[PDB]
């Protein structure tokens, strides 16, 4: 062990590694005895695969590339696939493909292999067509699923609907041969739900300017003989009600997470009346934000127990019955369990992580109470020591209003700081803002841990997993709660004497990015930042420039433009882009139908010739989010640059970013 500057530690962790493992399982999902789930593989074109582990533990991807497991639903992919097992011939497979954005049918056990067939028909006008949240029901030779279909040009000019596709592939090229199970009256749908004798089926259904958090409609018909939907209606929910899910239990009961008592709790519904009864009242979440249609939190087993991912800010995979009320968590190392569920026999299967080992698909067994690795097991790829400790912390702000963190302090089994001197911090914003950060093992944060620089993950307000109430904290304050939360701990940690207050950084992606803009603009507290596909021009957004699902966002975030339409020139970061007086670094996907790259240009225009030291790097082939492994390696490369030049530090292993003014 040795000492040198803060920044300055060699560490095994190299951007390369970064990125190669970053993602997790997702979407997962149970075949009659083998459990299928979403992978990224960022090295082969950052396209996501499917995962088939067998019984016996065999466990492989079973599409190559280039078919990309992804759809552009809500621009943010609802549940990509779904699988039946069958007699004979293996199960029965379909997917969405994000090359072409149509619904793929095939068979792993058929000889020849995998071989993909289309079963959708597509569309030259605006977005086209996409298809989401299927379920297979081979006895009708149908997929059923919702789906959106653009009519016209504009990032709203789109209906959406319950719609039924033949598995015959009969449709591929014909419109007509897919059928409207409903209407499209709401803008917003999910996939449908069928109940166990499959008369009666429900969907959750909102519209503008309302965001499912806020409130939605747990839809209802009943199941034609041929196949129709009949007497559709609005079995309970309303703009202030949200209900994140809604699930068929085995026994014909309806089962739903909404959060009328103030956090999603589950209730028992009656299909007819509409009337809900608690389950488990408890001031934990049972659900959360639902960005993409087919989130799982909860998911009924057939022997009347309800496995849940639940909790107060942390969220575990445990066991109810709703007969005893009482609930068992899994145990193991897992601190943190995803919002996908899927259950077989007296198993229940979620992705759950922990501080020192990645995400993981991970089985519950209700008879033993035994959790265990079942896919994807993690293994160290490099010693665990170079892992930080987190630190669950709050801090109190003025009003003595509580502010959740992750503290990752510099950690490395090789080198401590100077005597006298203090790590440089790195304070993160999650995107969203309606989300949260868990607490668990997390590369791109070791990734400056292990070289001496700290990192503070704030959960601001607005965050997920505490209640409505702490959610709604952000309704309209946006740009003001979000940042000032980031830099009460900031300063705390600065003051504290944990962190080095000269150099404090700030960096976010999407609402994370709007957040640390904003931050070196309304706000002197950082020596710099890192914006990755921000949102910086709010009048620009709110005029047709975003998708249709965060179309009417900003009426939640900072007002209606009716009744503040002041708010959107103050409250946006481009107005002041001239108080920028630190350096900083700008990412940027150039296919982004969230946030397109025009929101930079704009920036980058109101800001030359400031003066100010910064960068810009933009790439192609990435939309939302970066993908692509190339691309995550200069990302990453590029922020440790720049902190490494404005905290005087000489980092190693990477190129040196020019800045200009």
């Amino acid at each position: 062990v040795s000492t040198a500057p803060y920044g300055a530690w060699q560490s095994p962790i190299d951007a390369a590694l970064v990125a190669s493992r970053s993602g997790r399982p997702a979407c997962v999902g149970a075949v009659g005895d083998e459990v299928w789930w979403v992978a990224p593989r960022p090295a082969e074109a950052g396209r996501a695969t499917l995962v088939r582990r067998r019984a016996d533990g065999a466990e492989e991807s079973a599409l190559p590339a280039p078919w990309n497991v992804r759809n552009r639903v809500f621009e943010y992919s609802g549940f990509p696939w779904a699988g039946v097992p069958r007699p004979a011939g293996g199960p029965l497979l379909v997917f969405t493909h994000f090359g072409d954005q149509r619904l793929y049918a095939f068979e792993p056990d058929a000889p020849g292999g995998a071989v993909p067939r289309p079963l959708t028909p597509v569309s030259a006008v605006g977005g086209g067509l996409r298809w989401a949240d299927p379920v297979l029901l081979p006895e009708r030779g149908e997929v059923w699923c919702m789906a959106e279909e653009f009519t016209g040009e504009g990032p709203s000019d789109v209906r959406r609907f319950l719609a039924a596709v033949p598995l015959d592939g009969s449709a591929a090229a014909d419109r007509s041969a897919v059928r409207e199970l409903s209407d499209d009256a709401h803008r917003f749908v999910t996939g449908p739900r069928l109940s166990p004798d499959g008369r009666q089926a429900v969907w959750l259904a909102w519209d503008h300017p309302r965001m499912p958090w806020e409130g939605t409609e747990l839809k209802t018909a009943r199941v034609t003989e041929d196949g129709r939907f009949a007497d559709t209606r609005t079995l309970l929910g309303g703009p202030e009600e949200a209900i994140a899910q809604a699930e068929w239990a085995p026994d014909g009961s309806l089962i739903v997470a909404t959060d009328r008592t103030g956090w999603w709790n589950l209730h028992r519904v009656d299909p007819a009346t509409g009337a809900a009864t608690q389950l488990c009242r408890r001031e934990e979440e049972f659900a959360g934000p639902l960005w993409t249609p087919g989130m799982r939190w909860f998911a009924p087993l057939a022997n009347g127990l309800i496995a849940v991912v639940h909790g107060k800010g942390a969220a575990v995979l445990g066991i109810l019955d709703p007969e005893s009320g009482e609930l068992v968590d899994a145990a193991g190392p897992w601190t943190e369990w995803a919002a996908t569920l899927t259950v077989s026999g007296t198993r229940a299967v979620g992705v759950a992580a922990s501080p020192r080992t990645a995400y993981e698909v991970v089985e519950l067994d209700t008879v033993t109470g035994r959790a265990r690795t079942i896919g994807a097991r993690h293994t160290d790829p490099v010693d665990p020591a170079y892992y930080p400790e987190p630190q669950i912390r709050t801090f109190t702000a003025p009003d003595g209003r509580e502010i959740h963190a992750h503290i990752y302090p510099p950690h490395s089994p090789d080198f401590t700081g100077p005597a006298d001197e203090l790590p440089p911090y790195v304070v993160m914003a999650h995107g969203g803002p309606t989300s949260r950060v868990p607490a668990v093992l997390d590369l791109d944060v070791a990734y400056f841990t292990s070289r001496g620089i700290g990192v503070a993950d704030v959960n601001y307000g607005g965050s997920t997993g505490y209640g409505r109430a702490y959610r709604e904290r952000l309704r309209g304050r946006w740009g003001v709660v979000d940042v000032e939360d980031c830099a009460a701990v900031a300063t705390a940690l600065a003051e504290e004497g944990t962190a080095d207050r000269a150099r404090l950084a700030v960096r976010g992606g999407a609402a994370g990015g709007w957040t640390a803009a904003s931050s070196l603009v309304s706000t002197d507290v950082y020596a710099c930042g890192t914006v990755l596909y921000p949102v910086l021009d709010l009048l620009g957004w709110a005029d047709g420039g975003t998708h249709d699902f965060e179309s009417r966002y900003l009426d939640f975030l900072i007002g209606s433009f009716e009744e503040f339409p002041e708010r959107y020139r103050d409250r946006a970061p481009l107005t002041r882009a001239d108080r920028v007086r630190v350096p900083f670094l700008l990412l940027q996907g150039l296919e982004d139908p969230v946030c397109p790259p025009e929101q930079c240009d704009r920036f980058l225009e109101a800001v030359a010739g400031c003066g100010v030291p910064h960068a810009y790097l933009s790439f192609e082939g990435e939309g939302h989010g970066f993908r692509r492994k190339e691309t995550m390696v200069r990302a990453l490369e590029a922020e440790l640059s720049l902190y490494a030049q404005v905290f005087g530090v000489e980092v190693a292993g990477v190129p040196l970013l020019k800045l200009g003014e």
